[PDB]
């Protein structure tokens, strides 16, 4: 029993940090294999920042013109070249705890696992959701910059996220680990704004499952509703539209559970037009929105 | 900026978790050096659980009746003590993965890291407290127990806690390292009412900390507060006594955020007086008790 949000083990991220450092600027790169990857903001002075060439930004840089430590030795760089927003680092030697990877990119609503890092040391573990407006809401400090997130699959780390910014609203902008920025964003220190975010309906539903299958289940009702129905009321609350595809993701949950998903779906639409404000439901004043379908199904079965 | 319930990265302790069986009973145990660490009721059966007799049922095993193994690899037990709780079984190999690392007894109210396991393989990580009723509000399931938690100040792990069983009301308890209880509990299946579960005060003020450090200021009030009097308030609410202790270890964040703690004290008794009228703090629209005061400056700043 009990339900807490849960991070992946994070030993097979660990062991692939390292520090990057290009004049006076510092940050952490991912070191896999003989490359290292890190955000091509490092090659930025503070001044650089405001406007950045990053095309003549690296013309003018060597190998040389990056240190990399992994913790105590020096790895020597041999080669450097870009990928869209990520500095890719060829390294003299291979990271003998390199694990089974692969890159991936996640859509919004899915969730992983950060890794916050600074000067190339892991600090701390924390699970995140990528927000449906592309934004993250980390934690994260000044030096946390190319930290990951990932996701595991049986042995295989799939790495879905690099930090690069904060933007000045407090939440977080990076790129999939081929340099692709997630949202409508830049990496220059420019004005730049987050749209209006929504919740994740699909999450939240799982959640609501998560707390029937604790025993939680004070919010169930007598009725049910239709997709076209209940996402009018989504709508309304700035809640993500449902689709059958949702649906059908959260097939083994109501299976696992006795409740139809439009079932639930009515008990939601109650919590949002009356709210619950007496009552909690799994400890939270909140609906929660950053936990799949399969988080739910991976916590409750022990996976 | 941000603020989440953030654990330690928990590969230092995953390369230190095994499977240990004995008959019918599995559960991790914890491989340090050229010993591991399991909760002594792997040695029961279904039948034993009401009032076993550790010191009978252990006389009756030898050494191959525990099956340890590391991932692929069954360790080979070459001796077994009981320490309190704890079973410790010695391996014929010392763990070459083993950290550096110490065993630390908690007090009610800090915080640790919790490595779940089934089979001697990881499941997620999670951070949780002591609560002051000597419980933790984990996620456990069937085949957990042996999963330990753990702190990483440094590059040293501080094991505090190795999970036993899970009480009818749904939170767990279990031993520090030596293989003593946390609270009055026991490991048999009789009847053990937990205590009152009380709110971590010094906790939520910490937490309130880190809400003005983040840069929320909407709770704070023009008035301050005795400690007596404070109190007398909080504990209508079921909230924990707080003392001159915590007041001193709250020294640190009332200078950084130029806040005196029997100011953010008379804040909270409002909070709790108010509710939060729909807002939230640090994106929760609860008072948040499993922060530490050492955890917020680890996190903030
Ligand atoms: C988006 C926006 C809009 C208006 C005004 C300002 C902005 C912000 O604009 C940028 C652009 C870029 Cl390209 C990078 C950054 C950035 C750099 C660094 C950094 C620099 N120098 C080091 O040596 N190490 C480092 O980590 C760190 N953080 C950071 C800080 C805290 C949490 N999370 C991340 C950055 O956000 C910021
Ligand atoms: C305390 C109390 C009071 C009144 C009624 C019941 C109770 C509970 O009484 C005990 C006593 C003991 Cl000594 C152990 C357990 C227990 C065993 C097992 C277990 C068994 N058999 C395996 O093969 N593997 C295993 O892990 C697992 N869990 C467990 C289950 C879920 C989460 N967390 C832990 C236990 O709580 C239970």
């Amino acid at each position: 029993s009990g339900f807490r949000k849960m991070a992946f083990p994070s030993g097979k991220v660990e062991g692939c940090m390292v520090q990057v450092t290009c004049g006076t600027t510092t940050l952490n790169g991912l070191w896999l294999d003989d490359v290292v990857y890190c955000p091509r903001h490092v090659i930025c002075t503070s001044e650089d920042m405001l406007n950045p060439n990053y095309e003549d930004l690296l013309i003018r840089k060597s190998n040389h013109n990056f240190l990399v430590q992994a913790g105590n030795v020096q790895l020597r760089v041999i080669g450097h070249s870009m990928q869209n927003c990520v500095l890719k680092l060829k390294v003299d030697t291979a990271n003998p705890k390199t694990p089974k990877y692969k890159f991936v990119r996640i859509q919004p609503g899915q969730t992983f696992s950060v890794l916050a890092c600074y000067n190339g040391s892991p600090s701390g573990v924390y699970q995140c959701a990528m927000r449906p407006n592309f934004t993250i809401k980390g934690s994260f400090l000044n030096g946390s910059c190319g930290s990951v997130g990932f996701n595991i699959d049986y042995d295989c780390v799939s790495f879905c996220y690099m930090h690069h910014m904060e933007l000045p609203t407090g939440v977080h902008a990076g790129t999939d680990l081929e340099g692709n920025f997630y949202g409508p964003f830049v990496d220059r220190q420019t004005a730049q704004a987050a749209g209006t975010d929504t919740t994740i309906t699909v999450n939240v539903l799982a959640w609501l499952y998560a707390a029937v299958i604790n025993g939680d289940r004070w919010f169930l009702n007598r009725f049910t509703t239709t997709l076209n129905d209940f996402n009018l009321v989504a709508m309304k609350y700035n809640y993500e539209p449902l689709t059958q595809d949702h649906v059908d993701i959260l097939g083994p949950l109501s299976a696992q559970t006795g409740i139809a998903v439009l079932d639930m779906c009515a008990s939601l639409k109650e919590l949002l037009q009356n709210g619950m404000n007496g009552r909690t439901i799994l400890g939270s004043a909140l609906l929660e929105d950053e936990f799949t379908p399969f988080d739910v199904v991976r916590q409750c079965s022990g996976v």
